């Protein structure tokens, strides 16, 4: 997985430069991309080195469940700072993505970004926008 990259263009969830997770997997999706899931409470995934340069203040991704669920977005580690929360409520099936996105509080300069899951969703990719 990459060593870095940037906020403002999609980062693929499948990327991840490490997690806890002892049940995640790699899984394809219906237009033969691929996302993480076997996702559990508890869970985190990390992503080295994201540069958000002169401000985020957005957070966009690319998800799908069956149940309501949120995700946590930290910086620099699973007790770093909280971002924001993406909610996301049950997009119809496992296979059915939906771009969601949540408000952050601005970030600037390089970051490991954490994403601390409370329950099962299925993530394609996901991006930042621009404070
Ligand atoms: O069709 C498959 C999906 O069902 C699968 O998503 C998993 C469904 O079971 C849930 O308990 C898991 O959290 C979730 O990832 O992904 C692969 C797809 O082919
Ligand atoms: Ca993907
Ligand atoms: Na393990």
């Amino acid at each position: 997985s990459p060593i870095r990259r940037d906020a403002f263009s999609i980062i693929e969830a499948e990327e991840y430069n490490s997690t806890n997770s002892s049940t995640l997997q790699v899984i394809g999706t219906p237009n033969n991309g691929r996302g993480i899931g076997y996702i559990e409470n508890g869970n985190t995934v990390t992503y080295s080195n994201i540069d958000f340069g002169s401000g985020a203040t957005g957070f966009s991704a690319t998800v799908a469940t069956e149940v309501n669920t949120s995700i946590q977005i930290r910086s620099d580690s699973p007790t770093g700072t909280l971002l924001g929360t993406l909610y996301v409520s049950s997009t119809g099936s496992w296979n059915t993505y939906n771009t969601v996105s949540t408000n952050i509080s601005k970030i600037t300069g390089v970051h490991d970004i954490v994403l601390v899951f409370s329950g099962p969703v299925n993530v394609d990719n996901f991006i930042f926008s621009r404070s």
